[PDB]
DNA sequence: CCGACCCGCATCAGC
DNA sequence: GCTGATGCGT
DNA sequence: GTCGG
């Protein structure tokens, strides 16, 4: 539904989620707010009254308070004083920078250091992260372009399999459910060799081709089976210089890699009812593995996976393509 | 009423 | 020095 | 903040 019809309200519960995560420190108030601005978000009416939202799943009485206060005058008191609040804004506005979180924001503000520009003069004071992420305030806030993202994922399939032809790679994400544009890219990698009973150099050999390609211009962190770091996609030689992206490369063991995808390809939405429909037949999914129930709730031995289908068909579903995962 | 609400890595706190 | 807590991002 | 045992 169009942005008009609740997008005050949802622009409001989505402020509201901010500070409760940046500067109340609530994740959970965080996620109610963002949960309830979703469900209102694909509401398809203008909503007339906070009585209407309550019907609504994620709505209870103190979202229904506001949006009766915003719908009699436009605006909300509390969030009004919070816009204005000098501490409180420059504490929301520095947790943009990746690297620094609500913990950091408030000791950076509690010595007078509120803007990228007092970041800039007190480089002594960032850890590597917070570095990167100063570095790259600006890019990182863009989102990227599926014409870019398949490019990238071209760079990443063709190095990896120049590292090695029997690595299996899946730019998972929304980029895989084939949505026009993405926020960071999500590789998820395995070996044949690499099971759960099963060398920690598979994740360094694939990150270090993509340095020497000049791929990959960062790191933020980097282990035997997680390395976040940032990429670039080359310049046309005379064409301005494409912005840096965020990406992230996970190495699985191959006996978990199918419900690492289908996990990771998601949606959340998805996820949830797959994982509900799972349990009503007796098995338990998770991100690795998926396990029949007995029928006391013991759970079994993890069941062979070999293809997204495979935990389909276990609990007895017809194969959802990545397309379809929408919900 | 009142608890639930979903791990790998860098860094720090304590020993 | 080592182990565990915490911050952070996802 | 919302839900539910
Ligand atoms: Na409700
Ligand atoms: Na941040």
């Amino acid at each position: 539904p169009q942005e008009t019809l609740n997008g005050g309200i949802t622009d409001m519960l989505t402020e509201l989620a901010n500070f409760e995560k940046n500067v109340s420190q609530a994740i959970h108030k965080y996620n109610a707010y963002r949960k309830a601005a979703s469900v209102i978000a694909k509401y398809p009416h203008k909503i007339k009254s906070g009585a209407e939202a309550k019907k609504l799943p994620g709505v209870g009485t103190k979202i229904a308070e506001k949006i009766d206060e915003f719908l009699a005058t436009g605006k909300l008191r509390k969030l009004e004083k919070i816009r204005q609040d000098d501490t409180s804004s420059s504490i929301n506005f520095l947790t943009r920078v990746s690297g620094i979180g609500p913990s950091a924001a408030r000791k950076f503000v509690d010595e007078g250091i509120k803007t990228l520009e007092d970041l800039r003069k007190n480089e002594d004071k960032l850890n590597h992260h917070q570095r990167i992420g100063l570095k790259y305030f600006g890019d990182f806030e863009k989102r990227i372009p599926r014409e870019e993202m398949l490019q990238m994922q071209d760079i990443v399939l063709n190095e990896v399999k120049k590292v090695d032809s029997e690595y299996i790679a899946t730019v998972c994400g929304s980029f895989r459910r084939g949505a026009e544009s993405s926020g960071d890219m999500d590789v998820l990698l395995t070996h044949p060799s690499f099971t759960s009973e099963s060398q920690p150099k598979l994740l360094h050999q694939v990150v270090e081709q993509l340095q020497k390609v000049h791929f990959i211009t960062d790191t933020l962190s980097k282990g035997e089976t997680k390395f976040m770091g940032v990429c670039q996609l080359p310049s046309k030689n005379d064409e301005k210089e494409y912005p840096h992206r965020r990406i992230d490369i996970r190495l699985i063991p191959k006996d978990q890699y199918y419900c690492g995808v289908l996990y990771f390809t998601g949606s959340d939405i998805f996820n949830k009812n797959m994982r509900a429909h799972a349990l009503e037949k007796g098995f338990t999914i998770n991100e690795y593995t998926i396990r029949p129930l007995g029928v006391t709730g013991v759970a079994g031995e993890p069941l062979p996976v070999d293809s997204e289908k495979d935990i389909f068909d276990y609990i007895q579903w017809k194969y959802r393509e990545p397309k379809d995962r929408s919900e």
